[PDB]
Formats: C-alpha cells, sequence, structure tokens
C-alpha cells in the first residue's frame, strides 16, 4: 500500500524554501518566542480550525475561553474551543503513527459533544467541502483496515514530514474515520507529523492561511480527490505552510524590575521623588536615582514637568510611551 505520491519541481522549491526559512526562524529567534506569543499563535490556530468547520466564535472570543475571562455565546461552541485547546496541549504525548493515540486525541476533541468518542465510525458519514455537493465516505468496516494501512505507512515512510504531513492530510480527509470532527482531526494531526519533526512548527497558525484560501482549498481538495492524485493538495498545503510560516518571521523584523515598578507607580498622574520614593518603598536615595529614576529617564519612559528648569524642588514626572501590557 502506498497513497498516490509523485514529486513535482514546484513541490522540491516549497521544501527548500520552508526549510530555509526554518534555518532563520529558529537561531535566535526561538529566544524571542515568549509563552504568550505561543499561545497567540495556538489561539489563532484553534479558532482559525473551528472556524473552517463554520464555528462562529471571534478570535477576541476564542482569546477569552481560553483565558477564562467573561464570554457570551453559544455553550456547544465554546466547550468545542476548550476540548480542541485540551487536545492541542496534549501532543507532546502521541506519536502520529500509533492508533491509540489518534483516538486518545479524538476522546479529548469530541468529549461530551458527541456519541461516538475515540473510536471510528460504526457507520457511513458524509464529506462536506464548503458549499460543495456532499458525497459518501468509505463503508465503515473499511475503516479500520484503511486506517491501519495509512498508519503503518506514516511509520515507515522515507518521505519528508513536510511532504507526509500532506499525504495524511489528504489521505485521512478522503477515509472521514470518525463520525464527527475529521477536518478539525485532519489539522491536528498535520501539525503532529510537523512537530515530531520540528516541535516549533507546533505553533505555526497555517490553519489562519487555509481559512482564507478556504474556497480554493476545498477545491484544490476536490480536484485532486477527482483526478485521484494527491500532488495538487501537497503544492497548496506546502505552499500554505511557507506562507504561514514567512508571515511568522516577519513579525520579528525591555525593561528592568526596578525601571518596570517605577512605570506603574507613576500611572497616569505626575509624582514626584518623594512620591516615588514612598511608593516604590525605598530607603536610600543614590539607589533610587541611579537604578530607578535616571534609567527610565535615559530610555525615554519618563519625562519631566518642569523640563526648562531640569534641578527645580518642585520637580514631578509624567509618562510619554508607556505602554502597559
Amino acid at each position: 500500500y502506498q497513497p498516490p505520491y509523485t514529486i513535482t519541481p514546484a513541490i522540491v522549491n516549497l521544501v527548500a524554501e520552508i526549510g530555509e526559512i526554518i534555518g532563520r526562524y529558529t537561531v535566535l529567534a526561538e529566544q524571542n518566542l515568549t509563552p504568550r506569543l505561543r499561545r497567540e499563535n495556538r489561539i489563532r490556530t484553534i479558532q482559525a480550525s473551528l472556524a473552517i468547520e463554520n464555528n462562529t466564535l471571534t478570535l477576541e472570543q476564542v482569546t477569552a475561553v481560553i483565558d477564562g475571562k467573561r464570554v457570551l455565546g453559544h455553550p456547544r461552541e465554546i466547550q468545542e474551543v476548550r476540548n480542541a485547546f485540551a487536545t492541542y496541549e496534549a501532543m507532546e504525548d502521541w506519536d502520529a503513527s500509533v492508533e491509540g493515540d489518534l483516538l486518545a486525541a479524538h476522546e479529548l476533541l469530541m468529549r461530551g459533544l458527541v456519541d461516538e468518542t475515540g473510536r471510528y465510525r460504526s457507520g457511513g458519514v458524509g464529506i462536506f467541502r464548503g458549499e460543495q455537493l456532499v458525497h459518501m465516505a468509505p463503508p465503515a468496516d473499511r475503516v479500520p483496515k484503511l486506517m491501519a494501512d495509512l498508519l503503518d505507512w506514516l511509520e515507515n515512510t522515507n518521505e519528508h514530514p513536510l511532504v507526509a504531513s500532506c499525504i495524511f492530510h489528504y489521505e485521512f480527509e478522503f477515509i472521514h474515520p470518525f463520525a464527527d470532527g475529521n477536518g478539525r482531526m485532519g489539522r491536528l494531526w498535520q501539525t503532529l507529523i510537523l512537530r515530531n519533526w520540528k516541535p516549533l512548527l507546533a505553533y505555526l497558525p497555517v490553519e489562519t492561511v487555509i481559512r482564507d484560501r478556504q474556497e480554493d482549498y476545498y477545491r484544490v481538495l476536490a480536484v485532486a480527490d477527482s483526478q485521484a492524485d494527491a500532488t495538487p493538495f501537497v503544492e497548496f498545503m506546502l505552499g500554505a505552510l511557507r506562507d504561514a510560516v514567512r508571515e511568522a518571521v516577519s513579525t520579528d523584523h525591555q525593561v528592568t524590575d526596578q525601571v518596570a515598578a517605577l512605570i506603574r507607580a507613576i500611572g497616569g498622574g505626575e509624582l514626584s521623588s518623594n512620591d516615588l520614593m514612598q511608593a516604590l518603598g525605598l530607603s536610600h536615595r543614590p539607589t533610587f536615582r541611579n537604578n530607578y529614576l535616571n534609567p527610565a529617564m535615559e530610555d525615554e519612559w519618563i519625562e519631566r514637568t518642569q523640563p526648562d528648569s531640569p534641578r527645580s524642588p518642585t520637580q514631578r514626572y509624567r509618562l510619554t510611551g508607556k505602554g502597559q501590557r
């Protein structure tokens, strides 16, 4: 068994470019990706992946759900987000070729939403490709062998993870092994195959590109299905991944704990040296001037209320370009 994998000069050029872009995306650009940035990307991945399957929640809403903040919306859509966030955070446990790990993921993703969770469908299911005509997936009794072969292929494939993830996505979408959430499981397992190669790709929000190119995504996926060839789909996905890892590097191209405490102490009002001294809980004047007032003054975080008289007794201080969080 082997899926219709046929290479093309366009694929090798996309692999070359993705490879090179990651060659930069790593280096010291990994020492810039903070936990908040990983989360921002993860929230974008979840919101877009769910948006493709007609979830009406906005990025601002999905952020608030995962943050724990106030959320007004449908309880079923909000639980889709909670389950999705829970599922992506458990990727470290799974190997993309393990059938048990695939079922454990489907369980976390569909828990409390559907009857058949963590197992393949017992009956038939319709394949939806946007506003395209619905057709039936393979019979449920064919799924176990189809999935066994696909997962065996993925374990012993010589293809590069970038290509292998696209081939699996294409084959998985054709089979639709679960009663629900096949679309979301497809994007999840593609992210898993990529993070099993480079774990930084787990925070690549390629789903925002697939959501914006949704009409073409389903059209290329249908044309590839009609012509029985994964090649055009692999070109599309490697293209989307390239554009994603490219907009990830373009986003790239700090205050001390002492300076950060002074900026928060000023706020909106105008504080004098003794007003800051009392607020910061300081008692040594040279320490305040050298470690707090002058550092914030030099890096242009704070300005003087009386700039004409620098050595003034009634001297007070107000913020300039100071952004909170």
